[PDB]
């Protein structure tokens, strides 16, 4: 239903709240640390590179509505990993961007959501902040 | 007027400066360094330079006059929490600040802020939401 | 009677001056080579981690007079201790600050006495200067 | 008159010429480094700019006539020592140093140092002894 | 005419631009840096001053017009996949691309560039070939 | 028949290479995970330090016709080397050059031929594209 | 009858050659690794921290006519041991100095020769070229 | 006329110019960087400024009419070699050169230098053989 790649602070965080609302999660990631770190959160926490065309197909990574690639402080597989997706025929895959140059890559390589940790998460801080006066509460 | 004043314009906090501006609401915009201020005079309402530790500087914008301050001071925990410090000093309403790591979440909370914001985390539990919502 | 909290040179060196004039002391710190290299000189040289409100209760530190944050350079623990004993109600907290910034979070936060160890070592030193002139010895 | 002399003002040394400054006391307060000597201009009887391992520069300050110096250099036990070994040549009574760490406390003792301070160290000791007093 | 376009000239992409012209062809090199583009100025028909991730820049330089582009970016991965991936959109007939590790080639494979080159390994394969004649 | 010094993109690419056109190499380099990698392909991978003349003679390295030193990063065991081979009268050495001082000094030491993978690879680049269109294919 | 502390290019060299012409040299160096390279030239390598006033008096080293401080890179211990030896009352020492400021603690503390093995390398050598020409051959 | 010329002012091959002049000989200076050429102009029969590498310069310095040229490069063997095996083609009867370690010292010995100098160690032979003169 939902697979999440890359178990950051941002991916991870995503994993959690996905279990929370009783919502079945493939998460992976290759440092086998963070994958035990969620191993009770997902309802199936793989080791794999994601960039490996193969341990990919080893996921049936295909079978998924919704992937997320959550990889961080490398651009490389980030951007690896979301054009693979991009072949498997991935419905919506949806990534975080490191910095400009990565989203506009992502945005042409294909990706149907860019996620700007901070900056997104600014527009929602905004948005909070106008609701409690306007709609005022 | 007067509702809404950002300290820090870094991708986070000048973020959401604009968003206050394209939503059509006037907001104070600070930063010590001037070439951030320069950056963003075009959406606040004014765009101050000085440094929010300073607690003449913080009487020289009028800050106890904002229902809201929001610090998004980011890799200086040092500045962000003494403002913060500050910003309850003067008995500001609500303040929301974002959070460098654990311990700066931490003190947060004990030092009396409303309101502790986790970019990373927060918009992962932001989009684990979104997923669940389209389907 | 006197909890130390943070044994470097400066905290260390006052659990032995408070040794030597027949005091008890209760010397805590993270790092176990640093508890063990003064547990001949405090009544208790137990090793936790002082930001941790638990372990803090495990050291019944609540029931000490006088807590001392000789914590260096981490502007970080030396702060979340401070606010952590702040809580307990701790009568009578000194602290050591590492620059400026902290000395003024420090002043708000609620501390009983900032030491700043260079400078503090300085007034000392022109006072003792004075001294040998005035009083004339 | 020419009673105190102090030698390199960084937090240490400088805070000790405020100190005898404050309590009405000439000080002669010097520094290579010139904006660290405008620094404490306001403070010092005469703060002068010179090199203190420089031999003649020494001369220039009459430094010969100073009952005390204050040897302050910090992170720079090259020069300290240097100074220091320069300071007992001239026969200086009684000659101060602060010390960087344990080696140069022992040079100290063997250059001829009538008092090696160590910050750090000799305040917690200082406090050992409030808390004692305290109580 | 309009038939060659490098763009990056390092070692490898300069090195190009002036065989290009010592076998009387015409080229047009491209590069951010102007002291880059200034040392070339003799060798290229067209040596200007841009930058090739600038999908505005680009146009400027009518490079759609070529019918062979050659991205010699170097240590910067960011811009030589995102310059290519650009270059695709302009529907350029053959775009070559200088690989810099085994990630950029693999992205490169997908993302549509015709010709992949590792200087160090094909030029390895090029000395074997060369040893295997001389014998 | 053909010694290849120093097993690194450059060196170890040629040495397949001249194995997949059926050519029988010596492969050597002092890192021994680098000889692993190769030993399939040459029909001896060894493992020694070029720059030490004793070594070099463990290898009857004297008995090639062509040598090629493929050394990177170290300018040093690069220029030694070559030096080392042009006393065993070795016919022909080639040598990859590091930067435009090694190129000089390879000149001079009496190099057969300097290879500048970068440079040289353009010069191969400008010639392909050149091909393409004056020969028109 | 000599002792050299610190064997480092200089010091340890200098071992040597006390040796070759048939002499009895204390070695010593608190780097066991640099003690079991010279045992072989030192009528007694021995492994020891001369800053410390204890070691030295276990070396006996107040029964050396010459002690030699080759210290390098730490201006600290080159210091020190100078100092200490100075107490022993040894005839005479002899110190490598590693810069300006060094030299003139040397001097200051009461070095009877200090050496400059750049420098004075320098003066060996226009001498050596100035006899080739002056007293011809 | 013409008989010592000292490539490289550092602190070896600097004070072997000093020495040399302070012996009443003529000597050549040389040294890519000026102000170490500036700092010996007052010692040298000639104060060049050049770069010993470059095969032309080294001409403009008539570099072939010496019988002895000392490379004193140090932390550039890259250089230091280059320059060497230069001299040796302008057929320089006597060529001493400083080597940095042991490759250097190797390559030195196949380049043709006729000797090569290793401050460090050499000069603790030298220092052994006072100490044995001494006693
Ligand atoms: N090729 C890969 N395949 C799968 N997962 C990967 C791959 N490369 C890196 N990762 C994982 O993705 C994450 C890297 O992103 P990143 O380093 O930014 O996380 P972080 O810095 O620790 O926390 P945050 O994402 O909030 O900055 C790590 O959890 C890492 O283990
Ligand atoms: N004492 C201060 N008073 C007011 N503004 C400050 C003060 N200190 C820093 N700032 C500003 O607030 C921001 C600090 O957050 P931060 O350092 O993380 O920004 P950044 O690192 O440049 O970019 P980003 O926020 O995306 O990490 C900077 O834009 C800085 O100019
Ligand atoms: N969270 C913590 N809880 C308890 N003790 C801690 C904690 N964090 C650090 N410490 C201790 O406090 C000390 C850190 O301060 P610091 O590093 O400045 O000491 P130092 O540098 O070695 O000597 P000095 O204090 O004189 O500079 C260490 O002894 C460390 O083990
Ligand atoms: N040779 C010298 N003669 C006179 N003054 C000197 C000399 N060398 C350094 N100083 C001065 O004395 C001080 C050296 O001590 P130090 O380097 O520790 O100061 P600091 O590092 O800038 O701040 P702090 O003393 O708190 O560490 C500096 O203020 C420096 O300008
Ligand atoms: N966005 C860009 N648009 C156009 N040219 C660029 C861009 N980014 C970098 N360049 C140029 O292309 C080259 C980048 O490749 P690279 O960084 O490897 O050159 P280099 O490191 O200076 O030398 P070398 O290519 O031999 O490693 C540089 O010459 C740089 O000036
Ligand atoms: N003295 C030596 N004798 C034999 N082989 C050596 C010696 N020194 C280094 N090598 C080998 O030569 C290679 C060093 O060149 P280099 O470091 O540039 O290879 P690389 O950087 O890993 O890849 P590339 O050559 O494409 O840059 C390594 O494979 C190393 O093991
Ligand atoms: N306290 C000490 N007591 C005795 N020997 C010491 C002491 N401290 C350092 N040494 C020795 O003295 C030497 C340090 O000087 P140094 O590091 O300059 O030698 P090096 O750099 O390896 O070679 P070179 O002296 O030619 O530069 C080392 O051999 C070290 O083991
Ligand atoms: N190609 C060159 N031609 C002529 N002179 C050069 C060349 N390269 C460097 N030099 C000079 O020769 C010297 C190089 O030796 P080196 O780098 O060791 O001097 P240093 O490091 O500044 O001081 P020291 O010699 O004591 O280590 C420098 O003074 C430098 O200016």
């Amino acid at each position: 239903q939902f697979a999440v790649i890359g178990l950051g602070r941002f991916g991870g965080s995503i994993v959690k709240e996905l279990h929370r609302m009783g919502h079945e999660v493939l998460a992976v990631d290759i440092n086998e640390e963070k994958v035990n770190a969620y191993a009770s959160y997902a309802t199936h926490a793989v080791i794999a590179n994601a960039t490996e065309e193969n341990e990919l197909l080893s996921l049936g990574i295909r079978n998924f509505e919704y992937v997320i690639v959550a990889i961080g402080a490398n651009i490389q597989a980030s951007t690896l990993t979301t054009l693979l997706l991009k072949e498997l025929d991935i419905p919506n895959i949806w990534v975080k961007a490191q910095n400009y140059y990565h989203h506009k890559v992502l945005e042409k390589i294909g990706a149907d959501r860019i996620i700007h940790p901070e900056k997104d998460m600014g527009v929602k801080i905004a948005q909070s902040l106008s609701d409690e006066n306007v709609l005022n509460y």
